[PDB]
């Protein structure tokens, strides 16, 4: 806000001003892999890949 | 007080003197603004301006 001195303030009132800032977003981050059915007989690699992705 | 030396001191009596300091005021300090009634449909800027003024 601005300010002002004195008693008589006639025709010296100010207006308001409020400023702003924008926030935006980018592109998603992915881990994306493919796996055949027979490769899921042993599930350690799949789970470890999930943890390392996190 | 003054201080004086000797025995006689005749015709050398002093007077009394007390000094003064004056405190006064200044001009009033103001935040003064104008708004049309259409600007008060959303009054958030008005309240935030009041806070800024304080």
């Amino acid at each position: 806000s601005p300010t002002q001195e004195g008693w008589d303030l006639t025709d010296k009132a100010t207006g308001l001003l409020e400023l702003n800032v924008a926030v935006n977003m980018g592109e998603p981050d992915n881990d994306f892999f493919q796996l055949r059915a027979d490769d899921l007989r042993d599930e350690t690699a799949y789970r470890r890949r999930i943890q390392s992705a996190a």
